[PDB]
């Protein structure tokens, strides 16, 4: 037709320079804001770097070639933008591959794999990554070449293609690299981003709530009542003396551990108050019954409670314990901002407070929500990088089983729309961190 040519420029045009300007942007914030390399980014760091590869030296050398109908440059040229458009598929598929199982360590074995956050291993697997995707995609450049043929008139003309010595070995490699880059990677990401929003879901519990409460403090400290704590919020003595503490401190755990102490102790202590906390609770005759009259995240406020000021000291609140036992919400809450309890420390009170009147854990959930965003960005970015993705690599495997049936419903336009699909994904992403902010 004629507007074809017009659109493809437009098109391949805008797509060029969006996927250049966005790659290089995200290029140059990650590696000038240091804070900003995380595990994840650095993953996101090397994904752009394919994305840009891909619009540099391959969006061009395939689109030029497809306007002019005639492939121009050399034959080594022909052989290396081939060659780099295997590695970039190859690469983006298994950064992909490294989050979802770097977000499932940190979100679903966090305090159980800490190997898979280190930053020195996020650049292990990604000079493996590059490495191996370079091997693996060496037929590329060796089974590449100028195929001659000529357009109406004799006008000799080439085309880059890549042919394997027969068809049986076309079609392994053609459902070889369905395998490894889209069949297997697409599972290994979806038991992954499954589990992870398997937990995300389950949301905030009381060791949530109690973490973000009070932190992790590695050596003794004060508290707002000004007596001796330690880790998160274990209480160990409240005589004024300091070597009562450290006495105190030692016996908590093993050794002399002279002030200071480790994040497993903590934890270990952490779980132990807990398990005291809702042990007093069952234990105190007045708490009990209130207790009993929770659900779930109510029971969590009032063993927040009991963690903070004791067993004893909470079932002091005999008022506000009747009208939680009588499911009257905003009337006990209106009264437990009256308490010394709220006065000496408001910011958890009013969260434990909110949590109590409304039975929800919209008061916790901050950490969580960002979280929910950031995987539900990944499976945004892996969704449309399997639809930009799967269009061209089915098409070459058709062509390499039935080549009649394909190259007869496909050689016109619908390929030259079904390869700019795939030339779309390296521009997706950075547009995709825009929106991820207003
Ligand atoms: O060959 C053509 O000129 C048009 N074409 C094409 C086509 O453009 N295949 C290409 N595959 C890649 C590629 C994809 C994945 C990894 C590495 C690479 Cl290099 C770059 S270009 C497929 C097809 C099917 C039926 C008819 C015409 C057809």
């Amino acid at each position: 037709k004629e507007w074809q040519p017009a659109v493809q420029i437009l098109l391949y045009s805008l797509i060029f320079l969006l996927s250049v300007l966005g790659n290089t942007l995200v290029i140059t914030v990650l590696i000038r804001n240091k804070r900003m390399r995380t595990v994840t980014n650095i993953f996101l760091l090397s994904l752009a770097v394919s994305n840009l590869m891909l619009c540099l030296f391959c969006m061009p050398f395939n689109l030029i070639p497809n306007l002019l109908k005639d492939f121009i440059f050399g034959s080594a040229v022909c052989k290396t933008t081939t060659y780099f458009m295997g590695t970039s598929v190859s690469v983006s598929t298994w950064n992909l591959v490294a989050i979802s199982l770097e977000r499932y360590g940190a979100i679903c074995k966090p305090l159980q794999s800490r190997v898979w956050q280190t930053k020195s291993h996020a650049l292990k697997v990604i000079a493996a990554t590059w490495c191996l995707s370079f091997t693996i995609m060496t037929p590329y450049p060796i089974y590449s070449n100028l195929v001659p043929f000529t357009k109406n008139n004799n006008q000799t003309a080439n085309m880059c293609r890549f042919l394997l010595p027969n068809d049986v070995m076309q079609q392994s490699w053609h459902t070889f690299l369905l395998l490894i880059l889209f069949l297997i990677p697409g599972i290994v990401m979806m038991v992954a981003y499954g589990l992870i929003s398997l937990e995300l879901y389950q949301g905030i519990n009381i060791f949530e709530m109690l973490r973000i409460d009070e932190g992790l403090r590695l050596k003794i400290y004060k508290d707002t009542e000004g007596y001796y704590t330690i880790g998160i919020g274990h209480l160990l003595t409240k005589s004024p003396s300091l070597n009562a503490a450290k006495s105190e401190l030692d016996k908590a755990i093993g050794r002399n551990t002279n002030g200071v102490i480790t994040k497993d102790e903590a934890e270990k202590l952490f779980n132990q108050d807990v398990d005291a906390a809702v042990r007093g609770i069952l234990r105190n005759a007045k708490l009990k019954p209130v207790y009993d009259s929770l659900d779930a995240v109510r029971r969590a406020a009032l063993i927040n409670m009991v963690f903070q000021m004791g067993e004893t000291g909470v079932a002091g609140f005999t008022n506000s314990l009747r009208m939680l036992q009588q499911k009257r919400w905003d009337e006990a809450a209106v009264n437990l901002a009256k308490s010394r309890w709220y006065n000496q420390t408001p910011n958890r009170a009013k969260r434990v407070i909110t949590t109590f009147r409304t039975g929800t854990w919209d008061a916790y959930a901050a950490n969580l929500m960002a979280k929910k965003r950031v995987i539900r960005m990944l499976i945004v970015i892996v969704v449309l990088f399997f639809l930009c993705w799967m269009p061209i690599f089915s098409a070459n495997a058709w062509r390499a089983y039935d080549t009649a049936s394909a190259e007869r419903r496909l050689s016109g336009t619908p390929i030259s729309f079904i390869l700019l699909l795939s030339y779309t994904s390296s521009c997706v992403n950075p547009i995709i961190y825009c929106f991820m902010n207003k």
